[PDB]
């Protein structure tokens, strides 16, 4: 319905399959040549995007005001093409949601929509030994959720999937100011 209508339009215009030396990831293009990935993707000086070799001009791993990892990496891509600007769909404050859909898009898991249900505030989380901040939690019973993913609700882009414990998954919450 309307939730999936938004998620589908986001996929088409803003969610891309990428590959780094760390594997296959879902990338969210935010605007212009600016995109975001889970930090564990560890993008290098070049990246594969939809089967094309793209230079990475800048890569910034985001931290909070204490320097705590947010598990998000902002990259600026060496390209002429521009992403549709979706920042107006990213909330000003990290937001929970009901009936959320996780959009995964990698070469091995293309154009995949996963209903995760309610996304709830969690906060500080030790993610595979790395203290992380500003996380949210949802049901996601897989041990292989290590490809990123875009968490959406009706007309809102609320998180980037960063991992899980085999029962629940967790996302790094998105705020509009990250992309200002
Ligand atoms: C790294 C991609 C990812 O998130 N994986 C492989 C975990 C998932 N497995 C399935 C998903 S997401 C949705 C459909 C069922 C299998």
């Amino acid at each position: 319905g309307p939730s999936l209508d938004f998620a589908l339009s986001l996929l088409r215009r803003n969610v891309r399959q990428v590959q780094t030396d760390q594997g296959h990831f879902t990338m969210l293009g935010v605007r212009d040549r600016l995109a975001v990935l889970p930090r564990h993707s560890q993008p290098g000086k070049t990246i594969w995007i939809e089967h094309k070799l793209v230079n990475v001009l800048d890569a910034v791993e985001l931290v909070d005001e204490q320097g705590v990892n947010l598990e998000l990496t902002l990259i600026t891509l060496d390209t002429n093409e521009k992403f549709r600007d979706i920042t107006k769909f990213i909330p000003e404050n990290i937001s929970t949601a009901s009936d959320a859909t996780l959009v995964i898009n990698t070469e091995h898991m293309p154009s995949m929509f996963v209903p995760v249900g309610d996304v709830v505030q969690y906060g500080f989380l030790n993610l595979s030994g790395k203290p992380t901040g500003r996380t949210m939690m949802y049901n996601f019973p897989t041990k292989a959720g290590q490809c990123g993913g875009v968490v959406t609700s009706v007309g809102k882009i609320i998180g980037i999937h960063i991992g899980g414990n085999g029962r629940q998954g967790f996302c790094a919450g998105l705020k509009r100011s990250y992309f200002a």
